[PDB]
């Protein structure tokens, strides 16, 4: 058996692509389910997946995907355009409770109306033109739609098996898949074992028989296993304290990614409803010291809410840190030298890295503002539940881009999506700028509209304390394996791994 073993850093909450909203579930599920387009492991872009090619109408709204021949799920049942269509119908069912459904509704013609019970199934912009032909009609043109199809919310799921098994469909014995690996087994809070799926259209190029995802929040345990030849790799979850040493090693990798770190603020929890308080917290953090002395990675300290992209890049003149101005705002808010500031709880996901960051933040607020916060860790599933349901006061947060356009970031601050940013934030001028950007076909005009929306959250409203643009760290046994490399979107195809 060729077995590749890695630590990914936390137990996934769900392996159901239409319910996953998190990078752990996403990274695993992407090894099992082929999208209409697939991720390009070399660039972090997209490439043919279930569809071998596609057409786009002259007006840019109608996409027509031509499926490759002999597509089957892992139980041999054919993947037809009608099966994919039925898959989209499930995520547009209110009863499924997909927390990402807004991404589908904002893109596809009549998806919102269908979801709300106002349009016939036949009027939805997803059609099976024949067995090997799927048509998707967009609400308005979107140059990043193709790259969007790689995101798990858009990945088709096996409706014959969901129909049958319901809530149990993702169990090892029931799950059937379309990609390079199937789900062999699972030990809760310990392991997810994948095995080669023979029916994958390109199983030809899959040399590994098995991949084992080792779960653990303890980076030291993971690191000791890796030093004793029991892990082939550790993605992201490296010991934050040993980073000075790791950089010197030949099996260490590092890259700037399309991912941000920020702390969300519950606008319904006082005094976080006070813009001056929010501004004080943001200006009271020394961002440069955080990236150079605590992360010590190469993360970019920033007041920005989005990474830069080819069509969306600029240098904000914005101060990374101002303790005097922070104090002044806090005094004007009614808490001079911190007097009468309440004891707020800062939540973060169990993680050695996140702990260290939270402790630095705690210390910045104590030292620069003379306010006290209490730290509190949650296991990954509980942490996600807390963010989504607003069950927090301050919570370590951030976002990994789901597609190659600043909208993936700016979207989480739209009123309806603040499950993924700061609970209860709503600025109708912001919302309206985003709507405008969806309707502006000129790339440079759109850029300017986006910049005015971002300025509202980063210079005016401060719904969150934006901290940096992330760089992730990895260990990978490049003396044993090839066929893996970091990329800007962390879109990995571990089936391309081979021994040297």
């Amino acid at each position: 058996k060729l077995v590749f073993k890695l630590n990914i850093g936390s137990e996934p909450a769900t392996l159901d692509a239409q319910l996953i909203n998190d990078t752990v579930g996403s990274g695993i599920v992407s090894q099992m389910f082929l999208g209409i387009l697939d991720g390009d492991p070399r660039t972090g872009g997209y490439r043919p997946g279930l569809a071998k090619s596609w057409d786009i109408s002259d007006d840019g709204v109608v996409y027509t995907f031509h499926l490759r021949d002999n597509l089957v799920w892992s139980d041999g049942v054919s993947i037809t355009a009608e099966g994919i269509r039925k898959s989209y119908l499930r995520i547009l069912d209110k009863e499924t409770g997909s927390s990402f459904v807004n991404m589908i509704k904002s893109v596809i013609k009549n998806a919102e109306e269908y979801f709300d019970g106002k349009a016939n199934e036949s009027e939805l912009g997803i059609k099976a033109l024949d067995e090997k032909t799927l048509e998707i009609t967009l609400k308005s043109p979107k140059p990043y739609f193709l790259d969007m199809l790689v995101h798990q919310t858009f990945i088709p799921v096996p409706m014959h098996v969901i129909e049958k098994y319901g809530q149990r469909w993702t169990d090892p014995e029931n799950m059937v898949v379309s990609g390079p690996f199937k789900l062999k087994s699972r030990v809760l809070n310990e392991k997810v074992v994948l095995e080669k799926n023979n029916k994958y259209y390109n199983s030809k190029d899959v040399v590994l028989d098995s991949i084992i995802f080792f779960v653990t929040d303890n980076s030291i345990t993971a690191y000791n296993m890796y030093l004793n030849d029991e892990l082939d790799a550790i993605f992201k979850n490296v010991p934050p304290d040993l980073l000075k040493d790791l950089k010197l090693r030949d099996d260490y990798y590092s890259m700037g990614i399309n991912s941000t770190s920020f702390y969300s603020l519950n606008m319904k929890v006082k005094p976080l409803d006070n813009v001056k308080v929010r501004k004080a917290l943001s200006f009271a953090i020394d961002r440069k010291t955080l990236t150079e002395s605590v992360l010590n990675d190469s993360s970019i300290p920033t007041r920005r809410a989005t990474p830069d992209y080819i069509d969306y890049s600029y240098k904000s003149n914005l101060s990374l840190f101002d303790a005097e101005m922070a104090k002044k705002l806090l005094a004007d808010a009614g808490y001079p030298n911190g007097n009468n500031f309440p004891l707020l709880k800062v939540k973060y996901n169990t993680s050695d890295s996140q702990r260290k960051i939270a402790e630095f933040i705690q210390n910045q607020w104590k030292k620069n503002l003379n306010i006290n916060v209490q730290l509190e860790n949650e296991e990954w599933s509980t942490y996600i539940n807390s963010r989504v349901n607003g069950n927090y006061e301050i919570i370590r947060s951030g976002w990994s881009g789901d597609y190659a356009d600043p909208m993936t970031f700016l979207s989480i601050f739209q009123t309806e999506n603040t499950s993924f940013s700061s609970y209860g934030y709503s600025n109708s001028e912001y919302d309206e700028l985003l709507i405008k950007s969806d309707n502006e076909r000129d790339i440079f005009k759109r850029q300017e509209i986006l910049k005015k929306a971002e300025a509202i959250i980063i210079e005016r409203d401060f719904p969150a304390v934006f901290l940096n643009i992330t760089s992730s760290s990895y260990l990978f046994r490049n003396d044993k394996w090839k066929g893996w490399e970091p990329n800007i979107s962390e879109r990995f195809n571990l089936s391309e791994i081979k021994p040297i």
